[PDB]
């Protein structure tokens, strides 16, 4: 049918591992799992034996496969791939009922890409062609989607926390079902990534007071595709300060801080209320108008295994990256059609004994403008 309770719980993952949804490639349909990006624009898929691959795309047994004769490559933060562009028919089993010929990256060769037991076998990169590789001329996936079908131009990401992790890609919509209380809008400030603006952080109440800009330098963007929350290194040390101000009853190694070092409890006895919520507010759609994202420490805090954390605050040389901890517990609609990105409170949000995860709005924020990085 295509209707969105079809796509609900459609992800699956491990914890610091990325998300990642059933599709199938060629004819006969090819089955595999694919990483759900946000923070890319190539469709790419394993097409070779690797260690780590427990299938991959074979191009030869595909009767609707065609080759462009061309090379790509694309070098993510830790890793990257390199193969042989070509074009086949694409679905998601668990998505709408439709099949598009889409671009494919096949993956010949790559470089700490693909991840020791992950399960999924290649990438599907959402954001837009300005950052797809080689060029901008390939068409990513969902532009391709978008061109050939009905489906509606926007997707929504429900990425649940815990160890496996679960979670929902609704392509072409948004399902009710899936967030309480308000939807609250950013907009889109440019299409390549999801970039956005942050315009005041808050923690535990308290202001960061740092020029605003500072925030956003040199962007700001939101991306299922990293763990963390990634912050611009002045951010990252007041952050940290304010973090480690706030648990300072604690002992902590301090390759804890750097997200190197697990730090454990007896199990059950994690200290909570010593982690400070992190607001982050956003801008909105109406002029001085913004609205407020709160994080809790169970986002930041993330679960590895006596219960034991890593740090998931982490340190950027490339602006805010807004990864899957701070998704985690919201229910996020990339609405591409109207140059924006939703938050409410999702579904299988965080339990905190005494605090709660929010989107909450409005709020006056004078000079949002100045907010913005420019060289
Ligand atoms: C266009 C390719 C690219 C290049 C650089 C880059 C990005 C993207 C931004 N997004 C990164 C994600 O695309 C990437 C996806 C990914 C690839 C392989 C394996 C995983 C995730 C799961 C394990 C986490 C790897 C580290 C994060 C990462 O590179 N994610 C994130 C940023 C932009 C600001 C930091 O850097």
């Amino acid at each position: 049918k295509g209707s969105f309770v079809e796509m609900v719980d459609n992800l699956r993952g491990k914890s610091g591992q990325g998300y990642y949804v059933e599709m199938t490639v060629g004819s006969p349909p090819q089955t595999l799992n694919i990483l759900v990006d946000t923070g890319s624009s190539n469709f790419a898929v394993g097409a070779a034996p690797h260690p780590f691959l427990h299938r991959y795309y074979q191009r030869q047994l595909s009767s609707t496969y065609r080759d462009l004769r061309k090379g790509v490559y694309v070098p993510y933060t830790q890793g990257k791939w390199e193969g042989e562009l070509g074009t086949d028919l694409v679905s998601i089993p668990h998505g709408p009922n439709v099949t598009v010929r889409a671009n494919i990256a096949a993956i010949t060769e790559s470089d700490k890409f693909f991840i020791n037991g992950s399960n999924w076998e290649g990438i599907l990169g959402l954001a837009y062609a300005e950052i797809a590789r080689p060029d901008d001329s390939l068409e990513p996936f969902f532009d391709s989607l978008v061109k050939q079908t009905h489906v509606p131009n926007l997707f929504s990401l429900q990425l649940c926390g815990a160890a496996s992790v679960g979670g929902s890609m609704i392509i072409g919509g948004i399902d009710h079902s899936l967030y309480t209380g308000s939807l609250w809008y950013t907009p889109i400030r440019r299409e390549w990534y999801y970039e956005v603006i942050i315009v005041r952080v808050e923690i535990n109440g308290q202001d960061l007071k740092m020029d605003c800009k500072e925030y956003n330098y040199d962007k700001s963007i939101v991306d299922s595709g990293t763990t963390n929350l990634r912050l611009p290194k002045k951010v990252f040390e007041a952050a940290v300060k304010s973090i480690k101000a706030a648990s300072s009853t604690e002992k902590f190694p301090d390759g804890f801080w750097l997200g190197e070092q697990l730090v454990c409890w007896q199990a059950g006895t994690t200290p909570w209320n010593i982690f400070p919520v992190i607001s982050l507010y956003l801008m909105g759609e109406v002029t001085n108008q913004s609205f407020r994202i709160t994080i809790l420490p169970q986002q930041y805090l993330r679960p590895v295994e006596d219960d034991c954390y890593k740090f998931a605050i982490s340190q950027s040389s490339t602006g805010t990256v807004m990864g899957a901890v701070i998704m985690e517990g919201f229910y996020v609609v990339f609405d591409r059609a109207r140059k924006r990105i939703g938050f409410a409170v999702s579904a299988c949000h965080v339990h905190d004994e005494f605090r709660t995860a929010a989107v909450e709005g409005p709020f006056v924020t004078l000079d949002m403008e100045d907010c913005g990085y420019n060289i």
